[PDB]
């Protein structure tokens, strides 16, 4: 490879952030919710720019009550997919203090994109998409829909994050 990317997935425990990681690295997607343990790493490389880039992927349980992220989770991550259920408004409500968590953990230049997952469940959305579109407009993030389910636009959110940070 020629480059090596760290990048962390964050959000509200159920939103998703489990599956799109083992969609995005192993085409594989579970119904069966399981709270993440510890801390998981996954791997996948892609070309940009003509370059290798090897994706080292960060994901963690999304509850934080009896034990807290630290900056040694997002320590040397130069990319974060912020992840929310659009069928679960709370967990868009919840954003802010993820992104509170990102600015007191993270680099202040790391890259961040906000996911709407769920994205199958459009006829049950609860978080209208050009509000959350607007809503990254203002805090400066890059945004997009996805569905780990059907796998619609998991490798882009992926791709274009690297790519973002290439
Ligand atoms: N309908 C739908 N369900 C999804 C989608 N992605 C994940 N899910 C469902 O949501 C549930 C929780 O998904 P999961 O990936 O475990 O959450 P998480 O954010 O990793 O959860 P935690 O470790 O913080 S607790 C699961 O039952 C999974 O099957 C998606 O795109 N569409
Ligand atoms: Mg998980």
């Amino acid at each position: 490879y020629d480059y090596l990317f760290k990048v962390v997935l964050i959000g509200d425990s159920g939103v998703g952030k489990s599956n799109l990681l083992s969609r995005f690295t192993r085409n594989e997607f579970n119904l069966e919710s399981k709270s993440t343990i510890g801390v998981e790493f996954a791997t996948r490389s892609i070309q940009v720019d003509g370059k290798t880039i090897k994706a080292q992927i960060w994901d963690t349980a999304g509850l934080e009550r009896y034990r807290a992220i630290t900056s040694a989770y997002y320590r040397g991550a130069v990319g974060a997919l912020l992840v929310y259920d659009i069928a679960k408004h709370l967990t868009y409500e919840n954003v802010e203090r993820w992104l509170k968590e990102l600015r007191d953990h993270a680099d202040s230049n790391i890259v961040i994109m906000l996911v709407g997952n769920k994205s199958d469940l459009r006829h049950l959305r609860a978080v209208p998409t050009d509000e959350a579109r607007a809503f990254a407009e203002k805090n400066g993030l890059s945004f997009i829909e996805t569905s780990a389910l059907d796998s619609t636009n998991v490798e882009a959110a992926f791709q274009t994050i690297l790519t973002e940070i290439y």
